[PDB]
RNA sequence: UGGAGAGUUUGAUCCUGGCUCAGGACGAACGCUGGCGGCGUGCUUAACACAUGCAAGUCGAACGGAAAGGUCUC
């Protein structure tokens, strides 16, 4: 009872004595759609045993997702190797606006309410690893709460 | 109250970095097709040259006079 998508398909080469050697590398998101993520690269000599290899890395690399009510709580500005996606919360109305590999993380996480772009590399790799980036340093109002104190000084008019 | 990407350098990879595309818009033209109504718009080029008709007249309660009208008048 999980969510996947797939981000990027290719085939590799290798040089080798006699000739050519391929294989697949495909990598995987999966998630349960509400909070959840995960991120799996994957890599073996056919798509089915790549895209499982992604989906167990996923499984293992699984990471929790501050949210307040299907949407981000403040916007983010994460940065990969390459990548630079930003995120800022939307209104409840708007949908999820961002591109495939971001908008299939963040459709993995459970996100209805994002607004994202690319400004940096258009790997597809790069861009899943800005993203995830950026919601990891996502934080909780709840934290931030108990590292300062006095949890009055934050804006949640939508609570629930 | 509002932010999408895709293709393309390599034996395969990541960057940098060009080129192309997906959208909208117009006092528009072309190709094909073509029922109607409401509302708008229509020489963007030669401030090039123009046949022709109409686009600034009015007052007799300012004035001298009577061409015409009906007119009493010979
Ligand atoms: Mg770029
Ligand atoms: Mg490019
Ligand atoms: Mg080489
Ligand atoms: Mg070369
Ligand atoms: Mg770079
Ligand atoms: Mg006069």
């Amino acid at each position: 009872n999980y969510l996947e998508r797939v981000v990027a398909i290719n085939r590799v080469s290798k040089v080798v004595k006699g000739g050519r050697r391929f294989s697949f590398t495909a990598l995987v998101i999966v998630g349960d759609g509400n909070g959840m993520v995960g991120v799996g690269y994957g890599k073996a000599k056919e798509v089915p045993a790549a895209i499982a290899k992604g989906v167990e890395e996923a499984r293992k690399s699984f990471f929790r997702v501050p949210l307040i009510g299907g949407t981000i709580t403040h916007p983010v500005q994460g940065e990969a190797a390459a990548g630079v996606v930003l995120l800022r919360p939307a209104s409840p109305g708007t949908g999820v606006i961002a591109g495939g590999a971001a908008r299939a993380v963040l459709e993995c996480a459970g996100v209805h309410d994002i607004l994202a772009k690319s400004l940096g590399s258009d790997n597809a790799i790069n861009v899943v690893h800005a993203t995830v980036a950026a919601l990891k340093l996502l934080q909780r109002p709840e934290e931030v709460a108990a590292r300062r104190g006095l949890p009055i000084e934050d804006v949640a008019p939508a609570g629930m």
